């Protein structure tokens, strides 16, 4: 827990190794408060997968809920407590639950207005791709690349292509866990 835990996935050394699937889940529910139920379980299995402990797993859901009195502990407690201790089996279900693969998210439901499960590279604008990419210190023919793969609806080459750009058998976690040792 002294590596990876309630505050340290907020911080900018850890987050930096996000996929920008996990970044845009973390800033909606950075901004919200909440997240829907596919976005919420595209990053609480994402974050168990990482190491993130059953008991660490509790303390980030529900601080990140109750932010700014958008909903009391007790109706977090009442509304969602169960839905998180489940996703770890402390409620005494016995499934491990798996995180979700490129493949697995790229099947769920496309989201809507409000919803930020899925793919950022299927999912968003070429011009909110380009922002943000642009936000990644990417250049003008670095994401004319991304973009190029995006169009072709080869989400997961764009992923790669990015993770390339960004540092110096489709799966979130892989990108995480490479990305993580090559900060070591
Ligand atoms: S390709 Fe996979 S890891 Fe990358 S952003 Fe999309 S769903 Fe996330």
């Amino acid at each position: 827990d002294d590596e990876i835990n309630a505050q340290s996935v907020w911080s900018e050394e850890i987050s930096s190794n996000y996929p920008l699937c996990i970044k845009n889940l973390m800033e909606g529910l950075k901004k919200n408060h909440h997240l829907r139920f596919f976005g919420r379980q595209q990053l609480s299995l994402f974050l168990k997968g990482i190491g993130l402990s059953a008991d660490e797993a509790l303390k980030f859901w529900s601080e990140a809920f109750t932010r700014n009195g958008n909903m009391t502990m007790e109706k977090f407690n009442k509304e969602f407590r169960f839905s998180f201790r489940h996703n770890y089996g402390l409620e005494g279900n016995r499934i491990n639950f798996k995180p979700w693969d490129c493949h697995t998210i790229l099947s769920k439901p496309r989201p809507g207005r409000g919803d930020f499960h899925g793919c950022p590279f299927r999912d968003w604008s070429h011009e909110r791709l380009s922002a943000e990419l642009r936000s990644m210190k990417l250049t003008q023919a670095q994401i004319i690349s991304v973009l190029d793969s995006c169009q072709k609806g080869e989400y997961t080459i764009a992923c790669t292509k990015v993770f390339e750009m960004t540092h110096n058998i489709a799966h979130p976690n892989l990108y995480f866990e490479r990305s993580r040792q090559l900060q070591k």
